[PDB]
């Protein structure tokens, strides 16, 4: 139903970040990229990419940057505003937020092709943002339909919602065949999935992405995968879109300038070549060949330090693991909940198994353990 | 609800080729097989086996050889018609078949079981062909559900379409408990969810082969995989029906008489053994180490190949890669269908991206451009 | 909605064995477990682990070890009673046995927190047990909504009906809020699906337990696995529970008290540590190595060994495979039922395919063929 038919790379921008010189200035340089460095969607992403204390100043600074330049930005424009299904104050601060930006007057909307709700749950939540987007359209007699709407699956109830998506946008009560892309949120959908690894590295849920590809085939969307946020992984990055190009989702989301060249590079088929044969700088290949297995304590550790970031205006940071090489993942407030998990469980374990207090203490020292009684 | 339990081949042929001595001389050789060539399902196929200018003549040669040789056909026969969820016209061209060949004076229908439905959509166009086999029985006074209905499973939406069939089938206004195999077709699937592969091949799709088989468990109809193109392949067809069989999915679509036999020895339990240990005619091991991984320009060689053949009256055709051994696919209308993914892909950006014709001139050279623009 | 947010083991105890110094020892040794030792969950279990002529003195039993031992038990209490989706005799000696096991008279009730339920097949299945949970504690004074549902998840029906579980819960004409633990039954899952493998040995259905990690996500309940049965495979228990955590699977149905402490530990995060490099009691790593891959003789005789067990009074046994190493496997009813589909399948194809008796004698031996013709 929209003018892209294929959407390669979908780019976030952090809105408004502090310390600063220009809090915009992460949003004037990507509204600069061109060519292969240009993604074929750009997000101003007022959400997790931006400190909450930030985020007025990020939705005023969407309107000032798109305003200035979005007319030759090449590729389209689709910036993040707040939502949560479990929350109607942050409801209502995107709605108000998508209403400041698309004001006639400023000169913003006109470059804006639509906008991206994260954190929807079931379909009912996902009539909530439509008609959101129902009545910003008529208070600023813009066209009906004419803002798409694309959502982070990036919970259990919205993965289920994909099923029955088509005829629910049929029902003339919703304006919801503005939907444009059904997106992957895998550091969210972790969290609320109550997934853990060893390495705290996401899991690679598989099915989700196969789900929301088929989901966007049946309802005419198009299906994106979620963050690769080991940011300097270029081999990795490049065998998981090979991987999602087999399930259908031929969209990724792209963290960084680099990944945006990366993502619009890999999926287009190639110049010539090329046998293959199956049987059977360096620092690169050894962080591919690394991994950290974190400790109770090393986990608290992490959640502190990007905590404190958060805390100081910056919503997302590249945060380090060094050894002997420096592993490098993009930590935001998604990463945080998501790593709180084998804490939360620990948790409930103590609170609700006295009779295992005392094994508790000898596997982790009563220190470890009162440590860990405190977070969140 | 049907005689059959356990389907372990589904065999299809081509109902009419062009060139001709005799159009039907597949049918009737197929028609002979016995014992363990012989399948417990055939598919007299007047869809994509056969080519478009010759399904007329198909629909007749279907009558013409069940009529004389149906009777000691040892398995069940169950002809493909043309349909299409977004075709009105295909799905009346595969009614007005299924009208013609159970013509009872013509003496097909009292050796046919049913037929099978391709490209269904959600559960609502199941009906509509449902409706279709309740009219070709009360005009023809067949007994009301007597001929059964089997289903292709080749999009996005006729996936979902499994999850409610269970109560579907039991409301009256449909004759919807005739269904009996769901039948999953990986080509036009990977068309349908816009997949694409380095080499071209189908993606596994493990997840459509759970939920067919799941789908199956839920409404008492049995769960049978599609076609493996690699015909040559007698290992591969191994391991994906072994594959299959953990799944539940103990039945698999067979291309040629070789793989019908594989594919009835494949579930049965062995006639003894046998201890395994994990711990760690060349051409065949060489074809199994080989892949290619063909260009922009090999893509549309393949099309324009297979093109060719569909016009002049076939079909269905092997393909071959030659290098350095002889590396062959089943090719047929689905097939093309499916590879022009990254073409489809490559022309979107071409036209919605001006800023990034230069590097994809400089990428593929403005020659190699101008003929992919040209395709479809 | 319920007290334990987080459950890490699931343990299943026969409720009475036959032979018998005191039919109730299982459970009572494990209604002194403590510590690491004691589970979570605690299962007595009348259903699979019990032989059926076994039953009724089983849940005498139950009443007798809870009343006297469950005021300290630690973890919670909620015993496993009979269902099934298709039997109504077995629905309603499931709800008399729940009726007996909570008369509070007998000071079992106060130390159960809710029942199991197996079999369960559509939502609709799920509600006439949430009406017995109803019926049971207004016939004994209990609270309405007191006793926990929890149930195993061991078809393609019930699969499904984890799909719309947010808004049945909702409806006020049930009392479905009670649900507690949604988990996986492989075994009977197996069955169900009519799956196989060359080993006899489960099948790893990941997209079962990520539709049921996703399934307890979007309706507030607590997803755990099913049995890992080659109970004396330690490594493998633990591989397992690591490729479940990713999932958001976070409890695992535990068969002994050693899978308990294990199960236990697991999720935990560690102590300290670690750096892991990538790049690349004999006896035990033996049968890591090993398997067996049994003939269609072989079948027969495991199936024919566990009738003979159950029809003693045992419901659970490990059965032995022995070479050269000794490979254990816990077998009940489920095991059984789900061993028999090669056979199942041979007999079909028998049945229903005269033209392919000779060539079937030829691969198996006339006297192994009429063997398999008489099973069941
Ligand atoms: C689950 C979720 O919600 S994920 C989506 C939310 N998170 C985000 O969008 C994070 C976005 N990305 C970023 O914030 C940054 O890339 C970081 C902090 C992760 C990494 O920062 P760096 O280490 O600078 O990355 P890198 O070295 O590739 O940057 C290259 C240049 O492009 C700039 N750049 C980096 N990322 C972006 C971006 N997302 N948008 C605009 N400009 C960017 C960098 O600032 C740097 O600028 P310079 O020219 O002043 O040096
Ligand atoms: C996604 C989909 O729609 S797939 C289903 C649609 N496609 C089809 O059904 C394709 C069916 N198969 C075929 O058309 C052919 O097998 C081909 C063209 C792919 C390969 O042809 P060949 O290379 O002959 O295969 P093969 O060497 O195994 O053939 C053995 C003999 O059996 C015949 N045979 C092969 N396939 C079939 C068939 N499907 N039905 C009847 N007879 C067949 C061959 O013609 C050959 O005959 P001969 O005795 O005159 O030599
Ligand atoms: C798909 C389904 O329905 S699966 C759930 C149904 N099945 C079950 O619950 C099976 C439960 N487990 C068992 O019956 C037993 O563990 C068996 C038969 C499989 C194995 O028996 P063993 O070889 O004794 O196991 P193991 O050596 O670990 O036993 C250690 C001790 O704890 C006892 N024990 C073992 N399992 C259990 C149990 N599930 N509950 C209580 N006590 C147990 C053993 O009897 C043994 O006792 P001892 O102190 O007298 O020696
Ligand atoms: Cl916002
Ligand atoms: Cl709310
Ligand atoms: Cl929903
Ligand atoms: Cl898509
Ligand atoms: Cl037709
Ligand atoms: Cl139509
Ligand atoms: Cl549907
Ligand atoms: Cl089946
Ligand atoms: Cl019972
Ligand atoms: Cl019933
Ligand atoms: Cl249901
Ligand atoms: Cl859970
Ligand atoms: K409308
Ligand atoms: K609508
Ligand atoms: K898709
Ligand atoms: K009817
Ligand atoms: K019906
Ligand atoms: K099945
Ligand atoms: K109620
Ligand atoms: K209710
Ligand atoms: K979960
Ligand atoms: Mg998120
Ligand atoms: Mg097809
Ligand atoms: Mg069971």
């Amino acid at each position: 139903r929209h003018d892209r038919e294929f959407v390669r790379t979908f780019f976030t921008s952090p809105t408004a970040v502090e310390g600063e010189d220009d809090s915009a200035k992460m949003l004037r340089r990507a509204a600069g990229l061109r060519g292969m460095q240009a993604p074929d969607v750009w997000v101003p992403d007022n959400e997790d990419a931006t400190a909450p204390s930030m985020r007025d100043e990020g939705a005023e600074n969407i309107v000032e940057v798109i305003s200035e330049q979005g007319a030759e930005f090449p590729g389209e424009i689709h910036p993040r505003m707040v939502w949560h299904r479990d929350s109607p104050e942050t409801r209502y601060q995107g709605f108000q937020h998508m209403l400041d930006i698309t004001d006639p007057e400023r000169g913003a909307v006109e470059h804006i092709h639509g906008f991206v709700i994260p954190e929807v749950g079931g379909i009912d939540d996902w009539k909530k943002a439509d008609e959101f987007f129902t009545i910003v359209e008529h208070e600023h007699g813009l066209d009906e339909g004419s803002l798409a709407m694309s959502v982070i699956i990036e919970s259990g109830e919205a993965e289920l919602a994909m099923g029955d998506l088509r005829d629910e946008m049929g029902k003339p009560t919703n304006n919801l065949e503005r939907l444009f892309l059904l997106v992957d949120g895998e550091v969210d959908y972790t969290k609320d999935m109550r997934a853990m690894t060893p390495t705290g590295e996401l899991p690679a849920w598989p099915e989700l992405r196969h789900n929301t590809s088929r989901g966007a085939s049946a309802a005419g969307c198009v299906a994106v995968d979620g963050p690769y946020d080991d940011i300097r992984d270029v081999e990795g990055y490049r065998e998981r879109m090979t991987d999602n190009q087999a399930k259908g989702m031929l969209g990724i989301w792209s963290l960084t300038p680099g990944q945006v060249v990366e993502a619009n590079t890999s999926p287009l088929p190639p110049k010539t070549g090329s046998w293959l044969l199956d049987a059977d700088e360096l620092r690169e290949e050894l962080l591919g060949l690394t991994s950290y297995v974190p400790s109770m304590d090393d986990i608290v550790d992490s959640m502190e330090e990007f905590e404190a970031a958060k805390e100081a205006g910056r919503g997302a940071i590249a945060m380090t693991q060094s050894a002997t090489i420096e592993k490098d993942r993009m930590w935001d407030e998604a990463t945080y909940q998501a790593a709180m998990t084998p804490i939360s469980l620990f948790q409930d374990v103590y609170e609700n198994r006295p009779d295992q207090h005392e094994e508790l203490e000898e596997r982790y020292g009563a220190g470890v353990v009162e440590r860990a009684m405190e977070v969140g």
